[PDB]
């Protein structure tokens, strides 16, 4: 079995997709938490996305086929790495720092507490100067 705050982490994250909160993720959705990322996904291109894990064949990620979406780098890919890191680095000075970590996941809709910032820079930050460069962001991001 899962622990609650696991499925809590789960929950969380579906939410940022499942904008309207009715149990689905559709394209519509997903299209719109790409381009927050930075990038510029077509209505097929993200059909597609659904497609690979569209277990039932609804045509919509349900939260299951969410987790194993979650648990599967063809997206992922520079092109949508660097489109991210510009997205978090705020003011273009090739650092993210805590205070750019905090407000972008606020602005995606994730509420984060000052240990969680800490906790997720001190867990990517490589050579310790307390900001996440590229590459620790690539390491971050594609982790697990
Ligand atoms: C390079 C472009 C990119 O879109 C960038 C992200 C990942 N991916 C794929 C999309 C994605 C994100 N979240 C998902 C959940 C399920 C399926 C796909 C996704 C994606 C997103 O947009 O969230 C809504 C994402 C995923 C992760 C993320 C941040 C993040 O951006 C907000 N982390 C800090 C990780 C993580 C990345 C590494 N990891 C693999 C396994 C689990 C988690 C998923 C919950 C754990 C993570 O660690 C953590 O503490 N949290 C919560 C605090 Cl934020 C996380 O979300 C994800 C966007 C590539
Ligand atoms: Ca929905
Ligand atoms: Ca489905
Ligand atoms: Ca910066
Ligand atoms: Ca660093």
């Amino acid at each position: 079995q899962l622990t609650e705050e696991q499925i809590a982490e789960f929950k969380e994250a579906f939410s940022l997709f499942d904008k309207d909160g009715d149990g689905t993720i559709t394209t519509k959705e997903l299209g719109t938490v790409m381009r927050s990322l930075g990038q510029n996904p077509t209505e097929a291109e993200l059909q597609d996305m659904i497609n690979e894990v569209d277990a039932d064949g609804n045509g919509t990620i349900d939260f299951p086929e969410f987790l194993t979406m979650m648990a599967r780098k063809d997206t992922d890919s520079e092109e949508e790495i660097r489109e991210a890191f510009r997205v978090f680095d705020k003011d273009g000075n090739g650092y993210i720092s805590a205070a750019e970590l905090r407000h972008v996941m606020t602005n995606l809709g994730e509420k984060l507490t000052d240990e969680e910032v800490d906790e997720m820079i001190r867990e990517a930050d490589i050579d310790g100067d307390g900001q996440v460069n590229y590459e620790e962001f690539v390491q971050m991001m594609t982790a697990k």
